[PDB]
């Protein structure tokens, strides 16, 4: 289920491939930020869930640099996907730019991101 | 830099090799939580930093799934490289547990983890 | 547009007054975990948004001890409250439990609650 | 216990009076970021915490405005207090920013800070 292209409710793009053993593949395009066009994603997730109605606990990281800009940065989404009339995946993510060690406290966004299969 | 071994505050050990594109990957074996031997990372660096002394910014991700079990959990470490004599990766993490949807609310732990080259 | 109760997507109660003084004083009463009743909750806003379109940020804590039970627990929440027809306080949130030492990797939830004026 | 003087590893200045009523009252003065002098602080923390060699849970707000400076921001700490030979505050921080609803997915910082009574 989680195979795919995904928006978030920022209109970003995620376009994913689960393997069968546990890898996601894929691009990424943010609608904000420091970016344009495509960016290159590597994740993994739990290709053995819970059969108790529990979610599927997935992770992935873009790195901010392609052929077109490079924003020294990089952000990770930790969360699940929820099957279901709607499938759902809800996460949470941090975004890490480089910094010098004395503005290191202010090196990391924190947010959430909820995705779905709806084109906007 | 990256490519290597690193020691983290609680004495996981984090293996990673750092590909000339911009790739990560490797093994991490956890020295807390539910979690035995080494499981599979993935992730993604920043392959042309800054030259200024900055971190080069990464993040990797562990499935909690291995050939000895199955936590049903992912965590996901965000943060930056900084190199020289005393190397460092420098990280938050969230880790997030398969719940049923009552249950979301505290799927997700956070935290903070340093790796450096000795433990 | 502060003062008053709120209620957020797990079915809680906030009820808070913000003072002239930038002061949050109120209650929580919590849908969700190691919980009952009303709990005291004490924060702080700016009392002096930015003159533009921008929320107003503000924050809170609960320690999750009252006269019928203690958590062990506390939680902060950051946002901001942004008003008008629909308005909102958007919060990311932090859930520490008192932990060993050995245990503490493991002493801290994250989260994120939106609240609205109308129970959802 | 948490009453005192505390800095943090920036040379922060964290100074709080903790009451009986699970009430933190104090001020709090940044090394870094958009901020000078001393700022109002109010939180909660357990006043009956566990026996059994476990933290005392705790959290506190500071709301970026006071009578020289306003950045439109709020700071929430949770964490717990570790009560050894060596007294050691440990938080999670969330520093969230007054933005428009375009710009909100950049509003919250993340970061850890630890205290200890020692001056720099
Ligand atoms: O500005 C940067 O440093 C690079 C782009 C960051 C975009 C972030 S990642 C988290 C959030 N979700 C998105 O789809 N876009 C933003
Ligand atoms: O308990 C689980 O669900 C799986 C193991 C989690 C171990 C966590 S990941 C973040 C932190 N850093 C570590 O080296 N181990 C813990
Ligand atoms: O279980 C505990 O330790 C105390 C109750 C915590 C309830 C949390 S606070 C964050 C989230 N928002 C809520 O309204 N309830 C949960
Ligand atoms: O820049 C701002 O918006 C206001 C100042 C924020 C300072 C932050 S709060 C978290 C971290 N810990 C500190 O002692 N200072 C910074």
């Amino acid at each position: 289920g989680i195979t795919g292209t995904w928006y978030n409710q920022l209109g970003s793009t995620f376009i994913v491939t689960a393997g069968a053993d546990g890898a996601l593949t894929g691009t990424y395009e943010s609608a904000v930020g420091n970016a344009e066009s495509r960016y290159v994603l590597t994740g993994r997730y739990d290709s053995a869930p819970a059969t108790d109605g529990s979610g599927t606990a997935l992770g992935w990281t873009v790195a901010w640099k392609n052929n077109y800009r490079n924003a020294h940065s990089a952000t990770t989404w930790s969360g699940q996907y929820v099957g279901g009339a709607e499938a759902r995946i809800n996460t949470q993510w941090l975004l890490t730019s480089g910094t010098t060690e004395a503005n290191a406290w202010k090196s990391t966004l924190v947010g959430h991101d909820t995705l779905t299969k709806v084109k906007p």
